[PDB]
C-alpha cells in the first residue's frame, strides 16, 4: 500500500490487530515481523491498511487520531460500541469511545453523519444538539430530533 | 467509507486537506461540512469537518479546537519509489512550517507525523537475510530524510 | 483504490464474491450496486486485492490469459484451496492451475515451488521445474525431493 | 504477495512490465526470473516470469507463448482525479500499439484491457440519486475516452 496507517503499541500490536480482525468486517492480520519478539504487525481494519509497532510506552494515543466507523443501524452501532468498550475500553461523548490500547474510535451511524451535513440547517442543528447529549448514539433519538 | 481516518485540527482542517491534496499523489479534498450550530470551538457556519482522501485512505479533518495534540502514536507511512519522490514529499512537509525527525519521520505544520519511507528501506528491513536487515536498520538510524543509495550499500 | 481488478460475470458476481470471501484470507464482500435504472456490480476483496465484479451477461469468457496466483505455505493449505475451487463446480488443470465455476483461472502455488524454480542453483531449479510439469495439484514433498 | 495477478504474454512480459512501470504512477519492475530449462514457449535462460507492481497491485507477467489470448473478461480499472491524468493514461495505452474502446475502456499492445475511469464517473453511476446516475450512465455511453465535464453536466 502506498499509504499505511501506523499505530504505536506497548507490547500488544498483535493482540490488538487480532481483536480488530475478529470484531470488524473486512479486517485481518496480514503479516507478523520480528526485529532484524514481534516488532511489527501488518493488518487491515475495514479496508484500511495498517502497521502496528511494538515500541514500548514512549508514545500515548489521544483523540487527535480516531477511526470513525459508519454504522447502518442500531444493532450494528450497539455491537461495535459494546465490543470496544467492554473489552477493557471506555465510553466517551458523541459516539466516541476508546479501546484497551488507548486508541479512539467513533461508532457513528450513517443517519447521524447525513443529518449533521444536511442542507436543511434547522434539522441539522436539531440533530447536532441531540448528539451533544449522548455517549453511545441512539439513532431513533437522532431521527426524531432531525424530523 | 466504512472506516475513515479522523484527524483533529484547531480551525485548520480545510487548510491541511488542501495542502495534502497539492502535495501527495492521488489525493483530493472531497467535501466541506459547515457547523449547523455553535459549539465549543466554532460558530455556526464555520468549517466543522472536511472529507479528503490521501493515497487510497479516506480521511476526515475535524475542527475541534486546541483540546488535543498529535504525537507519534499515530503516523501515515508513505511508500516512495525513488529518491526524487522521497525528497519531494519530505521537503514539502518540512518546508511548509513543518519539522524534520528521524529515520524518515517528519511532522507537518499541524503536528501530524508522516513517514516518507522508500520501499527499498522497508524491503531491506523485513528481509529474510536477517543480518543484512539489521545492517539496513542500523544505517537508517543515522538519517533524517532517507538516502536510498546509502541504505542499499549497508544492505549489501 | 487507484487500481481495481475488474472481472466479468454472467449473473453471478455476488455468488462468486461471496465464495471467494469464505474461501480465502483477507477477503470480503464490500458493496453491492444495482443498475442506475438486479445486482449490476459487486465490490470485493480477494487476499488484499480490490476487485469489481460486473454482471454483464455471457458476452465475454474467461481464459488462462488472466489468473490469480495464490502463494501457499504447506500441503494442508494447498489442498484446502485447490479442493475449494475444483470441488465447487470447477476443474483441475496442470502445474497448480485450476478453474472456478465462473471460469476464472487460479494457480495454487506453494511458496517452496516458486522459490525452487527461481533458485540460483540451476540444476536444482530445473529438477523442480521438470517435476512440476508432471503434476496437476502441486505435491510439495515431491517438489522438495526433486529439488534436493 | 499472497495473491498475485498473473498475466499471459507471448515472449513480451519484460517489455510490458517495463512499459507499465514508466507509464503509470507508483509502478515498478521488481524481479526477472529466467527459465531453468527448455519449455513449450522458451529456451533455458529466456525470461519466464517478471514480477511487477502497478498502482498497489502485485503482478506477474508470464511468457507462455501464443496459447491463450486476453479479453474484456479481465480488466484493470484505474481511477483518475482529473482530465489531465485521464488523457495521459488513455493516450499512453492506446498510442503504444493499443486500441481505443468504449466508456473508458481501451486495450494495450499485448491485448490487455484497461479502463481509465474518472472517480467522478464511478461516483455518479453508483449514486442513490438514481435518475442522475442514469443520466451519467447514458452520457458515458456516448464516449470512448471519458470527458469529465460532460459527465458532470449530465449528472446535474
Amino acid at each position: 500500500s502506498k499509504n499505511t496507517i501506523c499505530l504505536w503499541y506497548d507490547s500488544a500490536a498483535l493482540e490488538a490487530a487480532t481483536f480488530y480482525a475478529e470484531t470488524f468486517p473486512d479486517s485481518a492480520v496480514l503479516a507478523v515481523h520480528r526485529a532484524p519478539d514481534v516488532l511489527t504487525v501488518e493488518f487491515r481494519v475495514m479496508g484500511i491498511p495498517c502497521l502496528g509497532l511494538n515500541g514500548g510506552p514512549a508514545f500515548r494515543h489521544s483523540e487527535a487520531f480516531s477511526f470513525q466507523v459508519a454504522t447502518d443501524d442500531q444493532a450494528e452501532t450497539d455491537r461495535l460500541w459494546n465490543a470496544i468498550v467492554d473489552n477493557g475500553g471506555e465510553e466517551s461523548a458523541c459516539g466516541w469511545c476508546r479501546d484497551k490500547w488507548g486508541i479512539s474510535w467513533q461508532i457513528t451511524p450513517r443517519v447521524l453523519s447525513e443529518a449533521i451535513a444536511s442542507p436543511d440547517r434547522a434539522a441539522a442543528r436539531r440533530a447536532f444538539e441531540a448528539m451533544m447529549t449522548m455517549g453511545r448514539i441512539d439513532i431513533a433519538t437522532i431521527e426524531k430530533a432531525f424530523k
